[PDB]
């Protein structure tokens, strides 16, 4: 899988694909990469764009946890992979609490960040 530098380059190309579709600022995007979650509907739907581009969603607008675990095995530095997979497992009940798919991705992502802020990154 990727080195940290390779992961950052890939997440920067995911940001540049999804950010232009949403009314989100550098402060909101840079803070989100840093684990700080602005309550902004455009930023919530940006997380859904990223989740889709990252291969983590199904066509019903839910997170596919099995596919997400497989992407983490493929894409993450080994140092981050096992912690990110344990976080996804711990956070699997979050999306069922929200009808709206941007809420599902945003709050699932926030759960991942809260699980371990030191390993969390977001595109
Ligand atoms: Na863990």
């Amino acid at each position: 899988a990727m080195t940290r530098k390779q992961l950052i380059n890939s997440m920067d190309m995911m940001r540049s694909a999804c950010a232009p579709k949403f009314k989100v600022s550098t402060e909101m995007l840079d803070n989100l990469r840093g684990g700080i979650f602005a309550e902004d509907r455009e930023l919530k739907c940006y997380t859904m764009c990223i989740a889709q581009m990252a291969g983590t969603m199904n066509k019903k607008g839910e997170i596919n946890v099995q596919k997400t675990l497989a992407q983490m095995d493929a894409m993450l530095p080994p140092d981050m992979r096992d912690k990110a997979k344990e976080a996804i497992h711990s956070c699997r009940d979050v999306q069922g609490r929200y009808k709206d798919s941007c809420d599902k991705t945003f709050y699932s992502t926030k759960c991942l960040a809260e699980y371990d802020r030191d390993v969390f990154l977001f595109p």
